[PDB]
């Protein structure tokens, strides 16, 4: 009645989409990133801002592409990795130490990565604001709210890329068409 079907790899072997694995723009088949060529980085749990293109759908040749990702991002993928932590998490306590630990490694632009911090928390505060769809706030009694978590849970939310077989793998494509930041 209730077996979960596991998509497969070509390698035969399943796995999660949130445990290194990138979806093919092209053929939208799934990769491990070891089964992948040239792909060994370490990965976040729900980070998968990529965009990635097979040997089979790139004549040979593995593309692969690193967002440039926002505020939002880094939150929820801060929030995705810490709670699977024994309800909420304290933004001062939990969530700002982790940014500051990750902000070297996140692909974010230079004017994020080099920001002041009390710049940093007002645009944090401001940012889970203007999630609220995302993000729950908590408040402690006779507190000032600053306690944030997932409002579901599901992994980061990240834009689905789709090319035609013929279409050109350009920069320059992949922006005008899906509105996305590559990292230089
Ligand atoms: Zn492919
Ligand atoms: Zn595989």
């Amino acid at each position: 009645r209730v077996n979960e079907e596991q998509i497969y790899c070509y390698c035969g072997k399943p796995g999660k989409f949130d445990h290194n694995m990138l979806q093919c723009c092209k053929c939208r088949n799934w990769f491990h990133t070891q089964c992948m060529q040239n792909f060994k980085k370490k990965l976040l749990r729900g980070d998968m801002f990529f965009v990635f293109c097979c040997t089979v759908c790139n004549n040979g040749i593995e593309f692969v592409r690193r967002m440039q990702i926002e505020w939002v991002d880094v939150l929820h993928i801060a929030l995705y990795n810490l709670r699977k932590q024994h309800k909420y998490h304290h933004l001062l306590n939990d969530i700002w130490p982790f940014i500051l630990e990750q902000r070297h490694q996140l692909p974010i632009c230079e004017k994020w990565r080099t920001l002041p911090e009390t710049a940093l928390m007002e645009r944090l505060k401001q940012t889970l604001k203007d999630y609220s769809d995302r993000f729950v706030c908590g408040r402690e009694f006779k507190r000032a709210p600053a306690f944030y978590a997932l409002r579901h849970s599901g992994p980061p939310h990240i834009p689905k890329v789709f090319l035609e077989p013929h279409e050109e793998l350009s920069d320059e494509l992949l922006e005008k068409r899906f509105k996305l930041m590559l990292m230089p």
